[PDB]
């Protein structure tokens, strides 16, 4: 007799304690909404981070009586006998919006267990576990900590029914303990990616969306070394009440690397902070971009000939995959559309702006000496309008005295001295390159320029930003940061600040670059094998979504010349778009970013759960609605 | 050895051949200068802040004529963005300010560069 | 009554002869913009300690990034001087506000004026409806208001304009198109005719009040006024906004 209604919720991942990836982010946007539900039945699993866990959790005496309610109690006494056994943890509240309730394990206090657990896990699931590898040490470490301490909750606490949510392999080993054990808890597996994924797509000569049907996943497996890794996978996704994946395209890959079709998928959500004018955003965009104008009046000086009030910034940003996040595409469709931009007379400028870390040596001379020169012009003009404008004040207090037949001064030669035009003179010189000199395609030195996959690209289409040139290109080989001298924005303010952001992702889970992108209002390009692509694909009837900014490329089922064709075809769309249309524009992409507040996409995880209990508690869960319901699907369910 | 406070900076002002100024010269005066306009939006924010209180007083609770805590001007968002501009000052642990501010064609020849190491200034 | 917090300034801009503006009215300025003046000096100081403090982390003695007392910053001369201009800004113990910007011709026989004295708004603390009667047209050249009447009307919240003879009334409709919601009647020119084009309940949203002036006693017509006013009042700023 278990409350499904009354439930307790615990949600486990490698990423609680610490930022590792992108995980952390999720779990941390998505807490106000949880907590907002839950309370005090909410918490949040993970292993503990001696170096970090101060910085980021706030400590709390889980002794003390007022620490948890009447009905809490068994959570207590569960962490009592952990603490009984010798198992050394930290609760407490994790500093961030909604303060959710967090259980961190020692690790260290329960690595003497190690031979006989791996022994054990080897025994039930037949998962091998060698010794050097740090992470499935620690990933099995976790997974029988949390399974005990889930086995105690569950013989403690005979009031509510208890839901198990599992993020990654790397906290998936509980799922077959739980499984086996029978414990009384539903359990939920989200995979945020899969491990044969990513591995199948490294190489980049693979055709991954066409022939993963076909793989052998145990010898893939094997070849990468990644075995052991990818029964942890599997057996996560097997053993699990509730199987999902963040997208529906992961959950195509995960059906045929994990040989089980996913119950539904839980996208990404962000926590959006509305602003109290709509309009702020369109301020804000324009303040930013000026801060993009003046970065790119130093970098184009002595060649600065297009009118920046005619200029659009696109960018591409992110992890340095070539490959996968489709840098290779975006380049080869530059070239391109500086073919079609030429062609057509048009007198419009992009500057395309490429942001992906590379190991190099801080920005070069030329990037610097630029901004300076640039700045010392600025200073100069400053002088000089403050006498022009002694003399026409001089002027106009004057008039009609002396002379002065006109109300104001007729004559430049009356306001603009001569010692005023030597030193504008010299500021002009100062900013003169030498004959030839092309603005670089580059603002750092790189440790390997002859090697690197970005720059080789820019050099083999010729996009060598010369003045006949419509499509520029500059590469910025580390993350945007305020402190960054020549181009002083953060990041977000960086992408407020662009036109158009450009991602055509080959192998891409989620999508956090293009959702980002859409909550501050700027349209992008997705494909249709990102996460995010996908997800907007069902959501949205493909040509409505070009009106709310999201342009989406086929890159499943077209060739990879079809699909350049067809980011040549938007990004030229775009172009051709007046002010007025890309305003209007910017404002539908900034009320479609509704869709991906946490308000709207925790109805997934709210399905889910209610899966799960559904699944655990099929006699007691009828008695609740009504009737039966179908249970074949999270879908099916709603 | 006497214990003077004062300091001096002497500067050598000769031409020598060289590949022009050093990053590490072009990126400390540019990290100065985005100090300086950060202070600059603070302090507008605080003549925003202290003006109020002058044209207020003594209505509204206020007892002084003048803010008497900084918290009245000083706002968290302000102290996060001066304390970023404070960390891109910071030099690695040991790095000192350089003897020269270009990088020169033959550094290792150069009779001004050789003094002023064998002298350890 | 209500106990709300919020604060009306309610502007009069109606020609009346007068002999200018008061010499109070120009005080009141010049007072102002020299504390102002004043305070940009003092931020001026304040901008090279800050960036001394800065630049000086962590030597000298300097062991926090920031100051962290007021005394760093702010020194005794800077204090002296502000409260200077303080003490220009101070009016004599019991005097108010004025409700008026000019030297009136005939102060006393005023309609606007007496008005004003009757209903007895003197601009006092305990006011919540403030009052300024402005008796010559707005020009960008208005030494104490350097507005002209459209920037003016862009200025504010809500015009109010309850006519009981308007053939038309651009006044109103001036606002409508700067964005202004506002007050007219049902025997106006432009209130029967937006009347005419959308139903009095989704008008109030579209910024278009409109007092019934023809089929009510003038009493339930100020009620009427009073309440849309009351109503508009209750808003929230993203409210207005919208
Ligand atoms: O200059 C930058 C560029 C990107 N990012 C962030 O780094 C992440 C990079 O995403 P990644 O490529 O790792 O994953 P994806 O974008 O494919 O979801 C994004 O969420 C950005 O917010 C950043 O912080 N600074
Ligand atoms: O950068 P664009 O697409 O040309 O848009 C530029 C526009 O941005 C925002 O809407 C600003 O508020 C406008 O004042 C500006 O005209
Ligand atoms: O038509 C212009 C104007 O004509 C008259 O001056 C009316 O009094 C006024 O209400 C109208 O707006």
């Amino acid at each position: 007799s278990r409350d499904l209604q009354n439930h307790l919720l615990f949600e486990t991942a490698t990423e609680v304690a610490n930022r590792v990836g992108g995980i952390y982010s999720v779990l941390k946007s998505k807490a106000p909404i949880t907590v907002a539900q839950y309370k005090d039945h909410y918490h949040l699993i993970g292993p503990l981070n001696k170096a970090t866990y101060q910085n980021e959790v706030d400590i709390l005496d889980w002794k003390k009586p007022e620490a948890f309610s009447d009905e809490m109690r068994p959570v207590q006494h569960a962490l009592q006998t952990m603490e009984s056994r010798g198992v050394h943890f930290v609760y407490g509240r994790w500093l961030i919006e909604g303060a959710p309730k967090v259980i961190l394990f020692d690790l260290d206090s329960v690595r003497g267990y190690s031979n006989e657990w791996k022994g054990d896990l080897w025994s039930l699931v037949g998962i091998p576990s060698p010794e050097n590898d740090f992470e499935t040490n620690d990933a099995i470490l976790l997974g029988y900590t949390v399974a005990w301490f889930l086995g105690e909750v569950a013989h403690l606490d005979s009031q509510h029914a208890i839901v198990a949510h599992f993020h990654q392999w790397l906290a998936g080993v509980a799922l077959p303990l739980c499984r086996k054990r029978r414990i009384d808890v539903v359990t939920i597996f989200t995979t945020h990616a899969t491990l044969l994924g990513r591995y199948l797509c490294a190489s980049g000569s693979f055709d991954f969306y066409n022939c993963l049907e076909s793989v052998d996943v145990d010898h893939e497996a094997g070849r990468f070394g990644i075995y052991h890794r990818y029964c942890i996978e599997r057996a996560a996704a097997h053993s699990a009440d509730v199987f999902t994946t963040v997208s529906q395209i992961t959950a195509f890959e995960a059906e045929h690397l994990l040989k089980r079709k996913p119950d539904g998928i839980l996208p990404n959500g962000l926590n959006v902070i509305k602003f109290q004018a709509f309009h702020e955003f369109q301020n804000l965009h324009a303040l930013k971009k000026e801060k993009i104008n003046d970065f790119v009046r130093g970098h184009f000086h002595g060649c600065f000939d297009f009118d920046l009030d005619n200029t659009l910034y696109f960018f591409i940003a992110g992890r340095y995959e070539y490959k996968n996040k489709g840098a290779d595409m975006f380049i080869e469709a530059l070239a391109r559309l500086n073919y079609r931009l030429k062609v057509s007379g048009s007198k419009k400028t992009v500057v395309a702006f490429i942001v992906m870390p590379a190991k190099n040596n801080s920005f070069t001379v030329e990037a610097l000496k630029g901004q300076a020169e640039v700045r010392a012009l600025e200073n100069t003009v400053h002088e000089v309008t403050t006498s022009i404008g002694k003399r026409i004040f001089d002027h106009a207090i004057r008039y009609p005295h002396n002379g002065l037949t006109t109300e104001l001064p007729t004559d430049l030669g009356e306001l603009l001295k001569s010692s005023d035009k030597v030193m504008l003179k010299r500021r002009i010189l100062a900013l003169r390159r030498p004959e030839g000199q092309l603005p670089p395609i580059v603002t750092h030195n790189m440790v390997d320029d002859a090697n690197d996959l970005i720059l080789n690209k820019i050099r083999q289409v010729q996009l060598f930003n010369s003045p006949s040139d419509r499509v520029k290109m500059i590469f910025h080989p580390e993350f945007l940061n305020a402190n960054n001298p020549i181009l002083g924005l953060d990041y977000d303010e960086f992408v407020r600040g662009c036109h158009l952001g450009v991602f055509p992702s080959y192998y891409e889970p989620w999508g956090y670059t293009p959702a980002e992108c859409t909550v501050m209002g700027v349209p992008s390009i997705t494909t249709n094998v990102s996460g995010f692509g996908s997800y907007m694909e069902d959501l949205i009837e493909t040509n409505q979504a070009k009106d709310y900014g999201i342009y989406i490329v086929d890159r499943r089922f077209k060739a990879p010349d079809e699909s350049v064709e067809q980011l040549v075809d938007y990004m030229e769309e775009f172009v051709k778009k007046t002010r007025r249309q890309r305003i209007n524009q910017r404002n539908r992409t900034e009320r479609l970013s509704d869709l991906l507040d946490w308000k709207r996409m925790g109805l997934e995880y709210v399905k889910a759960r209610q899966l799960a209990l559904r699944r655990g508690y099929p006699d007691q869960f009828r008695e609740l609605v009504g009737e039966e319901l179908n249970d074949s699907n999270m879908d099916a369910l709603a």
